[PDB]
């Protein structure tokens, strides 16, 4: 069925499958221990299909894997480690982020899981801008950059997930909610949300939204605002308010990421330099 790839295959007996991770946002993922990769076990996350999965589901998953193979490694993205593709279920072994996604990570450290500093937060921004910059350099458009799609390792390293995901943009239901109850269209740039044009620029728009979340510690964008009301806000050029406990400088960065004209938004290469500078000057 699946063609062999000596470059990534791992014997099945080397992957001790463990407890399910998450509630199903990134599909069916489980924690596991990979022996070898010979006498050391490495905790990894394993992506697999469900029993009632369709051949389409199989295709897309294969597509996501081949995508991760072409893109290459980077500290700030979820990296592919191997795969079990022969004589059995397709197992995609990727890096494990023990602390889960960023949204919940940020929420869990809000003052009434210890509190994060201004530098810790600006450092989160930096790391994500860096994962994105590399992804952009590799010709990859994410299409759904949000705190929920950023995972945190036990060492607090921010990693972008879902970047190699397979998706027909001309099939996206604007009313479908995230598992947490939010509307993904709230992270979309106007041109993407309206004209279905995804570019590194629309990803930058999303980064502005992700920055907002960081500085509101898991804040939900546009609370109570439904899809049709959102369109109207965007049509009228509406921009979210500056989070309290946020410098004017970082709000301006958010505002620049949300520039009306795509060509005028900063690049990830630019944001990385700006964030690198800010982090150093941050208490
Ligand atoms: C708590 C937690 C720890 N790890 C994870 C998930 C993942 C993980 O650790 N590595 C991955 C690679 C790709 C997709 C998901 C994961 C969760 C769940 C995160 C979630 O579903 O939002």
């Amino acid at each position: 069925e699946l063609p062999e790839d000596p470059r990534w295959e791992l014997p099945r007996d080397r992957l001790v499958l463990g407890k399910p991770l998450g509630e199903g946002a990134f599909g069916q993922v489980v924690l596991a221990e990979a022996i070898g990769l010979p006498n050391r076990v490495t905790k990894v996350a394993v992506k697999m299909l469900k029993s009632d999965a369709t051949e389409k589901d199989l295709s897309d998953l294969i597509s996501e894997m081949e995508m991760m193979k072409m893109i290459g490694k980077h500290k700030n993205i979820i990296n592919l480690l191997g795969a079990c593709t022969q004589d059995g279920p397709l197992y995609v072994i990727v890096e494990y982020a023990s602390k889960g996604n960023l949204r919940e990570y940020l929420q869990a450290r809000r003052p009434p899981e210890e509190q994060l500093s201004s530098k810790d937060l600006v450092s989160c921004a930096y790391q994500v801008a860096r994962g994105m910059e590399y992804l952009a350099s590799k010709k990859c458009i994410h299409r759904d950059l949000a705190a929920r799609n950023v995972l945190v390792t036990e060492d607090n390293v921010m990693k972008i997930a879902d970047f190699g995901l397979a998706r027909d943009i001309h099939h996206i239901d604007y009313y479908k909610k995230t598992t947490n109850g939010r509307l993904p269209v709230k992270w979309m740039a106007p041109e993407a949300l309206f004209d279905r044009i995804y570019t590194h620029q629309s990803d930058v728009w999303s980064f502005g939204v992700l920055l907002w979340e960081i500085f509101t510690l898991g804040g939900s964008p546009y609370p109570g605002v439904p899809v049709e009301e959102l369109f109207k806000l965007l049509k009228e050029g509406h921009r979210m308010d500056k989070p309290s406990n946020c410098t004017n400088e970082l709000y301006m960065m958010m505002r620049d990421c949300w520039h009306a004209v795509p060509s005028q938004r900063p690049t990830f290469k630019q944001l990385v330099e700006d964030l690198d500078r800010i982090v150093a000057l941050t208490s």
